[PDB]
């Protein structure tokens, strides 16, 4: 009984139409991951055109839910396992860790 978060990157070679779709689909997987979404959290990441200097190109959702944390690696299994999916980052909510003190 808890809450993670969800940190998928998919390749963002679609065009506006296609990416049209993933909205529609993206949100019926909330539901494959048989967990309920608390937050929605928008990334927005920038895509780098020809030139590169900023961040990597890639679209990272974070959102809030609640499952277990054993049936994680089934429902995650299945999003490495998709086309569009390059791999499946499964992280447990907490406090930041960082030494500067």
């Amino acid at each position: 009984m808890r809450r993670y978060e969800v940190n998928i990157v998919l390749n963002p070679n679609l065009d506006q139409s296609q990416l049209a779709l993933e909205k529609e689909i993206i949100q019926r997987a909330l539901e494959n991951y048989g967990a309920r979404v608390e937050k929605v959290e928008e990334l927005g990441l920038r895509r780098l055109a020809y030139p590169i200097a900023k961040d990597p190109q890639g679209y990272f959702l974070w959102y809030q839910v609640e499952m277990p944390e054993d049936r994680v690696n089934d429902l995650a299994r299945e999003l490495r396992i998709r086309d569009n999916v390059r791999r499946v980052m499964v992280v447990k909510s907490q406090e930041p860790f960082l030494a500067n003190a």
